[PDB]
């Protein structure tokens, strides 16, 4: 019933600012085109913000981010989210599920996050690397703060414009899209001895879930081999895998995400053929599509709500939502919203607040949605 | 008692862009300036749209568009245009007849199509070519996809720009402008045989009216001599032309509108003077301003109206308004409006429509203005 | 209470885009980014709009506009704007003061009137001038039309996008930022002789209170020493002075401002040093804060009202409003109101006005704030 994609081809900048700015135009009351800053080489880091409510944070509405083509040769993510791009504007209203996504959600998109790196790449390039680094030659997935290695390589325009976007709104969930390999890599990238071992992160059993989510529904990699006669040694249990365990990753976005803001991401590998042919690209979007819709609404799981000043009965700025045994606390936005990803299982939650006194409520989160939790908090 | 524009003068893309920027400023309530691609020299290409409801598409408000400097050193477009958004602009409110036109029409302008061929051209070039084509030069107007000759050059980015804007919006009537002769050029503008003899539309009718509105008010051109003395061959009987017949045009944008979209356009030779010095300007102005408002009105004559679902009561969208015996069909926006335009007599439209039944009304459009039409269809 | 800035280090382009992007886009309900033109390296000359009402000019609502780094290698003023940003959209709503300035005035801030300039300075400069001049080198305040010299350095793009601005908008009161010196400098900046001696302003008077609003909050500058052991023969009473008695410059913005445009604007030279290490930033912010803040209430000091119509009862066009003994009208703007800075005193006030009946009231203004008076004109 829901209406597919047909722009099935690789776009380059020139076409993929035309492609999104007729989206833009064409669905102005559910889209909002907007640029975080400039590649090295001056080309827009374009993002398309599709809520039925673009432009504005609605308090309660969790804000969801997909970024592709880091590495600019691994040109599948790129396509994926312009195909979705179309997909959603053009469902919007016609299809149920689309429908209420948009309108629950507030949905970024970034499909290149490394535009110049890929103007310098090859069609069929399979696992090569020319235009996999930005510009100035700097792998943009190695040039963020890493909080076990000290980073060397100098901020790179794209990374500090990305840093800054993720601190101007409330992240919930994001995805990160790669390519050179068919698997969902999740936190922590490396660790401190920077080998191939698991490297836990203190919200690991969430992140297992958020990986599962989306590689179930991508047949071939739920199936845990990537390419059995290109690199030949790589099996993912059901698609997924620690980013540590695979091999350390020092300076990724995807640690950053979760160490310095409340957001969480994960790394996704769409395939071992960075720049398939543009033949091939119809079947990654039939093989992603349900993967990328399941996974987005996973932002809706776990708790959410809000922590209200009992004098004024209003929401309190950047307050902390702690959780019973995981050490990672979570803040408020402006409205005193706040969104908690968590698994299926009972939790003690507790509503931490300058100049307020903590609450702490027993709360169970279940199977399926969310549970939405409200924390009323007096002063001092 | 109307205000003339004062801003007499060539205008560089840098004095363009500011120009545009000042009135896009000074009346945010009439305008909305936006680009739609970037020229091969990342120039942007943009269009100024001016309603007194900016941004939005209202249904059964018809959609209107100019365009000019498609070719670089065709440059009395340019200009023109850029008179006509400040003549409009400023008697917005003040004057009776522009407030009509910007509140029942969303008009769009595009002063340059071609901007990084304007700047490599030179002031007093009469019939030259330097800077007519593009900045991998190709000839703009010789781009677009034909529908008898099979183009080769390559697409080029302002091409592609704009095929992707007619596509964005609901064009119902546009006119590109030029330079090199005096005269209103419409379709077809080649032939399968590829030589200079007249080659019939369906709509010839219409096209021959809506050429005629134009070149009536323009008097030197009504006059069919364009410039006696330079192409003395020349004589177009009340300044208008089919294109084929005057020269053969395989790859214009002219026919490719009309065969790819609902609009329909015309090609208008502003003068044999391609880019005559800054002293002339005010003259060119004073010389086709009616003609630029009398042809945009044109955008109201024939019929329009809605394709109501009878079931929900509600418009239809792509649905198929076909005329009795003129070989051109045309489909309906979002609100199921749809404008068709034709001339002074009777005609037996009909309302097809996917899932459907279809109506046929019998019409009757008269001298004057438009005939609204509204066609109920029941499902199956 | 009020929350100070963070950001102090000094911001190249990219990240001043990044900067800026991020005010607009976490507080899209104060703040409205727009460019107004490209430097002659095409980088954006970017304008932050703070008001509680983004993007209109309400009626009764005083413009105002402050700009700085016209001179590339003069950095504080870029530096103090963007902390000016982030205080003001930190603070509204949290802090009474800066709430209650959003909401009485339109804010502009344009931080880099010449970025190409900058690009190419020297940290550390503390008298030099690589980077000074725009990128074609010309003194972007030597490039404006002077009253007396005849300017004859070409317009460059910077100074046409600027000149333009100055026209789009009602702007009341202004300051450009500078270097090289510690003193608030005010018009006129030459004379008929070219030489240092005073040269007296129509409303000598009320910018020698504008100056010294400023100056009497920078504590250093108030002092009239601006740096004794380099340039030890400047010596300003109370931190201001006239600019054609300090050294004649003609072709500058600020004279520029006042004789084409009811604009008053003031030049503030911040410190000898002109690019201070990144370290000393901060002490500059807390030198300048209150000052900054202080100068932009100047604003509303004076008299202000509205040029009714008599028979409509509504606001009349570009009256004229002429004072007692001051040979420097100012006009209204689309609602007919308008703005007059004046000091504490008794004035006779003219509304005059095309096609209208002038009327003259006595009005009063006093040492504290400004007085509301509305003139109605009848016809004729
Ligand atoms: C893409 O950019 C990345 C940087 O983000 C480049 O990776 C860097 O490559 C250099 C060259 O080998 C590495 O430095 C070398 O390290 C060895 C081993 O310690 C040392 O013996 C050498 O003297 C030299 O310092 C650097 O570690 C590495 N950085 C990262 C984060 O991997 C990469 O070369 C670029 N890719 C291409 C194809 O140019
Ligand atoms: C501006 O760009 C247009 C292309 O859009 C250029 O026109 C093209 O010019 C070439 C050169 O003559 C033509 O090709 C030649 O055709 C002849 C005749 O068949 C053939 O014998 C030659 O071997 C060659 O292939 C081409 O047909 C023509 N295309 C069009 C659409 O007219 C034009 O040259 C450019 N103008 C300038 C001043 O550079
Ligand atoms: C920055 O740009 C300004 C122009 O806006 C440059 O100033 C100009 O410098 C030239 C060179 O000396 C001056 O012209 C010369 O004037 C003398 C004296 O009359 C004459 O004898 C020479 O033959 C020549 O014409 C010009 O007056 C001056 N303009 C202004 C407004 O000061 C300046 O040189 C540039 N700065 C740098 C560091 O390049
Ligand atoms: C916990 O705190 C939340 C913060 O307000 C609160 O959200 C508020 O919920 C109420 C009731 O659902 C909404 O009520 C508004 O809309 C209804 C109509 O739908 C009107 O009848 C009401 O007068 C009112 O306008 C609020 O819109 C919503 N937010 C605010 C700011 O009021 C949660 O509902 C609270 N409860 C729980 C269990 O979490
Ligand atoms: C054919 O179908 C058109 C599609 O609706 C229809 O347009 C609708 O016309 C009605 C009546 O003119 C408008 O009525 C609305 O505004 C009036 C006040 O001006 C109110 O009293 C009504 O309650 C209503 O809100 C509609 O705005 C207009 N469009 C829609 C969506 O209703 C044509 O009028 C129809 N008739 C013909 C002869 O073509
Ligand atoms: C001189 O002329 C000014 C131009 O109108 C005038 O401004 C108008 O002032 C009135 C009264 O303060 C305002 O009244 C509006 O708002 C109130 C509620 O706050 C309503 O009760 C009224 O019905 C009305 O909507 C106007 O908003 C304001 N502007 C306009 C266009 O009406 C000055 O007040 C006048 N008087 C003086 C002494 O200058
Ligand atoms: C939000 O909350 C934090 C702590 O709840 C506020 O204070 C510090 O913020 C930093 C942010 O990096 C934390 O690392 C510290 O643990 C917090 N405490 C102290 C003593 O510094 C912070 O000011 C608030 N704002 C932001 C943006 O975090
Ligand atoms: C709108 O209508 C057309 C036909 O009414 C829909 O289907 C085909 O669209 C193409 C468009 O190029 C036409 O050439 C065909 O004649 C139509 N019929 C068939 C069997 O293909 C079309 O899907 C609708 N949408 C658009 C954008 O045209
Ligand atoms: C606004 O008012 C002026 C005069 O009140 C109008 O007419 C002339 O405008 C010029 C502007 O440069 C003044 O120098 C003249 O003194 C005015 N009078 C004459 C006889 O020219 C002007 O048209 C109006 N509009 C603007 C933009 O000024
Ligand atoms: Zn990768
Ligand atoms: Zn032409
Ligand atoms: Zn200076």
């Amino acid at each position: 019933q829901a209406v597919q994609p047909v722009d099935f081809r690789h776009h380059h900048f020139s076409d993929m600012e035309i492609f999104l700015r007729r989206y833009a135009n064409e669905y102005p009351s559910i889209t909002r085109l907007y640029s975080v800053g400039k590649s090295v080489e001056l080309r827009e880091l374009y993002v398309m913000e599709i809520s039925d409510n673009p432009g504005i944070h609605e308090a309660g509405e969790p804000e969801f981010k997909y970024i592709g083509n880091m590495h600019g040769n691994e040109v599948v993510g790129r396509e994926l989210l312009l195909n979705l791009i179309e997909y959603l504007c053009k469902n919007f209203g016609t299809d149920p599920e689309v429908t209420d996504l948009v309108q629950s959600t507030r949905i970024h998109i970034m499909p290149s996050m490394n535009p110049d790196g890929y103007e310098k790449s090859q069609e069929g390039d399979r696992g090569g690397t020319v235009g996999r680094n930005n510009s100035n030659n700097y792998d943009l997935n190695r040039n963020f703060p890493d909080q076990f290695f000290q980073v060397t390589d100098p901020p790179q325009p794209e990374t500090l414009a990305v840093m800054s976007w993720l601190k101007t709104y409330p992240f919930v969930l994001s995805a990160n899209l790669h390519g050179g390999s068919l698997v969902v890599n999740y936190p922590f990238d490396d660790d401190e001895q920077g080998i191939a071992i698991y490297s836990k992160s203190p919200d690991d059993a969430v992140f297992q879930q958020l990986a599962l989510s989306y590689s179930k529904e991508n047949k071939k990699m739920y199936q845990g081999s990537p390419c059995k006669d290109l690199y030949p040694t790589e099996y993912f249990p059901h698609g997924i895998t620690n980013g540590a365990q695979w091999y350390n990753v020092p300076g990724g976005m995807q640690d950053w995400n979760y160490l310095n803001t409340n957001c969480f991401e994960v790394t996704i590998e769409l395939g071992c053929v960075k720049y398939p042919k543009a033949e091939e690209l119809p079947k990654y979007w039939e093989q992603n599509r349900r993967s990328l819709l399941q996974f987005i609404k996973q932002v809706h799981r776990g708790i959410w709500g809000f922590v209200l000043d009992a004098t004024d009965g209003r929401g309190i700025l950047n307050a902390t939502i702690s959780v019973a045994d995981i050490n990672h606390p979570v803040t408020t936005y402006k409205d005193g919203d706040y969104w908690r990803l968590l698994v299926q299982g009972t939790y003690k939650v507790t509503a931490s607040a300058r100049g307020y006194d903590p609450v702490t409520k027993t709360v169970e989160v279940d199977s399926k949605g969310g549970v939405q939790v409200n924390f009323t908090l007096s002063r001092t």
